[PDB]
């Protein structure tokens, strides 16, 4: 399948994608405003994940450090990102299937659209202004809203159990987007796909 992601925001971002235990396509890539990157995923990923990264630097080999959404410090990701990261999350070719979503349950950093380029289906975004609205305990130093599991560390933020209901937190992120997961047993927003869809991911749709 084929991700156009797309830096719509006037602010430099560094794009990541993986599966957790590997890279997807180069992994990561800066782009500058209004740059698009176009990569290739394998037919059948299952939990694959794009998300933007600010204030990065990296040097030469391609290490550094970036204030949110850093995958151990590379630029080309292999795993997952320190939150707080708006999430685009998917799996593909899932009998038949494709399977999209947008997830705050990670926390907030950059707003996003995440839509398929072919038919069939819906897109679904989270636009508005998390950071800015950002509940006091949640505000992240270096920028953007961590979710309270990610503060807290508590069963019920964090549903270890696999019981939890909604809390204030989760809330707040619910009511800026009603389109996102906002805690792990919420209602799933989920978007069903045909198998084998294309799709971009537009940072800063909006703005």
């Amino acid at each position: 399948a084929t991700f156009e992601i797309v830096n719509r925001c006037s602010y430099t971002v560094w794009a990541a994608a993986s599966k957790g235990d590997a890279a997807l396509d180069a992994g990561g890539r800066q782009l500058n405003s209004g740059e698009s990157w176009t990569i290739n995923v394998e037919p059948g990923t299952n939990g694959g994940k794009i998300w933007a990264r600010t204030d990065c630097y990296f040097d030469d080999s391609g290490s550094g450090i970036c204030k949110t959404g850093d995958c151990g410090g590379l630029l080309r990701c292999k795993r997952f990102g320190r939150p707080p990261t708006t999430l685009a999350e998917f799996s593909l070719n899932q009998y038949g299937k494709d399977y999209i979503d947008i997830s705050n349950i990670k926390g907030f950093n950059v707003p996003m659209n995440f839509s398929p380029t072919t038919r069939g289906c819906r897109g679904v975004r989270c636009a508005a202004d998390i950071v800015g609205q950002c509940p006091a305990k949640l505000k992240a130093p270096g920028g953007g809203c961590n979710d309270a599991c990610t503060v807290f560390q508590t069963s019920e933020y964090c549903c270890t159990t696999g019981k939890c209901g909604p809390t204030e937190y989760s809330r707040f992120f619910k009511r800026l987007c009603p389109d996102a997961f906002s805690y792990v047993l919420d209602k799933p927003t989920t978007v069903t796909c045909p198998g084998s869809s294309n799709y971009r991911v537009t940072f800063c749709p909006t703005a």
